[PDB]
């Protein structure tokens, strides 16, 4: 529960990777909130 857990965000495809870590930064702080 702690490597596989880690190979998720460690997996992502570059593109995908990027939105999503750029989206970690942001999540629900966007859409309506700051």
């Amino acid at each position: 529960e702690i490597q596989l857990m880690h190979n998720l965000g460690k997996h992502l495809n570059s593109m995908e990777r990027v939105e999503w870590l750029r989206k970690k930064l942001q999540d629900v702080h966007n859409f309506v909130a700051l």
